[PDB]
RNA sequence: GAACUGCAUCUGAUACUGUUGAGCUAGAGUAUGUGAGAGGAAGGUAGAAUUCCAGGUGUAGCGGUGAAAUGCGUAGAGAUCUG
């Protein structure tokens, strides 16, 4: 159906969400580290992102996407491992980009944890 | 005898303090030219980001932790796009 698409690699310290959409912003498939059998400490690992991108990428590979540009966001560890999965799955990358929300000293952050 | 540091009244001295006349610029200020600054007060506006409301895509998780659980989610969340 669609050949050009976008890969979103929204990755946090706890979980990484890898949804891949079209050029417009309509989601086609999505996978998560916590929805792949990994929970707790193993969910926040780069490998759990490697399988999440592998599952999501293969899920919409049937759609017809071959050209896709990733949009990584977040400080998580699966921001680097997930992109490697798409490259090894047969995807032809268009551009690697990092659109992370950086406030210009806006809303106040939560208080520092005393751990 | 000495001392009683004292008090008073005269006389003298004029270095210093006091009071005064005149003068000086070195302390302190004034006028004029440039300069830097998140100095103050009143208005206006810009861009990120969060939150919320409304739609499109989409499906089973999201969130969180050292682990969890409370919580949010099949009444459609989270993610993504547009307002």
């Amino acid at each position: 159906s669609v050949s050009e698409g976008i890969a979103h690699i929204h990755a946090s310290f706890n979980n990484t969400i890898v949804t891949i959409t079209d050029r417009q912003g309509n989601a086609l498939a999505w996978a998560t580290s916590g929805g792949q059998g990994f929970r707790g400490s193993r969910k926040s690992t780069p490998f759990a992102a490697q399988v999440a991108a592998e599952v999501a990428g293969k899920a919409a590979q049937e759609y017809g996407v071959k050209n896709i540009d990733v949009l990584v966001k977040g400080p998580g560890p699966g921001r680097e491992s997930a992109v490697r999965a798409l490259g090894a799955l047969g995807y032809k990358v268009n551009s690697i980009s990092d659109v992370t929300p950086i406030p210009h000293n806006g809303c106040r952050a939560p208080k520092k944890r005393r751990v």
